[PDB]
């Protein structure tokens, strides 16, 4: 296994105010056949010299451009430490993106956002290694189920009602072999009623989500404690670094949750459905929200076509 690597952004900056975009992109040379690839990591760094940058716990996020739609695919999330960047970590945040290597081929177009809303802003270098070799399946195509997330505040409303679709019907090609989904998902808000432990949603309160699929309740999804106490980019203080959030720290990559689908599925069409644990906001401390995106992937040994996700 040969690993290659392929810089891209460097130093970018996202930024609020006076002629300032809190999205970069640009457009890199891949290397062409992926047909060996048997994964792909990005790296993001981070360079925050003497609190010279936006010294808040960002949302933040990179896309990769679908060639043959148009559309931005969210391939990987994070949120920016307090006060520092990533200088503890020589590589920066490690984030897995074999799943898009499809797209990440040939001239690519690549976007990096930040929720920032001061000048100072962030400034990143992102790269990626890429590892030949022998991989499971030679082929892969991936397209979203959803994407309500552009920003912490833009993703589905969370204990208020609200017209966003969470269900889609999903085709596979009947020459799949094999079928997953890929989901990040984080919340924002520190809405009543608090759970014990003054814990508002949907930042801080511990939920657990679940995929339906064909209508039975199929894959979970917890929220829970990842253990900010332990982030090896422990110099954020005097940020409010170490408690946990439900699902995410800051300073640290939205977790990746690969739920793998049932082969009977292959080559039929089947309802899918994100499930909120019930909630109902109050009203009385601010909204609450989840950012969400989940893809369908589906790999095979003989080229593939994109599944089809319609309402």
């Amino acid at each position: 296994d040969n690993t290659v690597n392929i810089k891209t952004f460097d130093k970018v900056k996202n930024a609020f105010g006076d002629g300032l975009s809190q999205s970069a992109e640009g457009t890199f040379t891949f290397p062409a056949d992926v047909t060996t690839v048997k994964t792909i990591k990005m790296f993001i760094k981070n360079e925050c010299p003497n609190k010279t940058c936006d010294e808040w716990d960002r949302y933040a996020n990179v896309y990769v451009k679908n060639k043959t739609t148009g559309e931005w695919y969210e391939i990987g999330r994070f949120i920016t430490p307090y006060w520092v960047g990533t200088e503890k970590l020589p590589r920066g945040l490690e984030i897995d993106v074999t799943d898009f290597k499809s797209l990440l081929s040939g001239n690519t177009e690549l976007k990096i956002y930040t929720e920032t809303w001061l000048a100072k802003g962030r400034e990143y270098s992102v790269d990626f290694d890429i590892v030949y070799g022998t991989p499971d399946y030679k082929y892969s195509a991936v397209v979203p189920v959803i994407q309500y997330n552009k920003s912490s505040i833009d993703g589905v409303p969370y204990g208020k009602a609200h017209t966003l679709g969470l269900k889609k019907n999903i085709q596979l090609p009947t020459n799949t072999e094999k079928a997953y989904l890929r989901t990040t998902i984080s919340g924002w808000g520190h809405a009543k009623p608090y759970d014990a432990g003054s814990r508002g949603c949907a930042e801080w309160c511990f939920r657990t989500h679940t995929i339906a699929i064909n209508n039975a309740n199929t894959f979970q999804h917890q929220l829970g404690a990842l253990g900010c106490s332990a982030n090896p980019i422990n110099n954020q203080s005097p940020g409010n670094w170490t408690p946990d959030r439900a699902g995410w720290c800051p300073g640290m990559a939205v977790p990746t949750r690969i739920d793998v689908l049932n082969n009977s599925l292959t080559g039929s069409t089947f309802s899918y459905e994100y499930k909120f644990q019930s909630w109902t906001n109050n009203g009385t401390n601010g909204d609450a929200f989840y950012a969400i995106s989940s893809f369908v992937i589906a790999k095979s040994n003989t080229p593939i076509s994109a599944p089809v996700v319609t309402n």
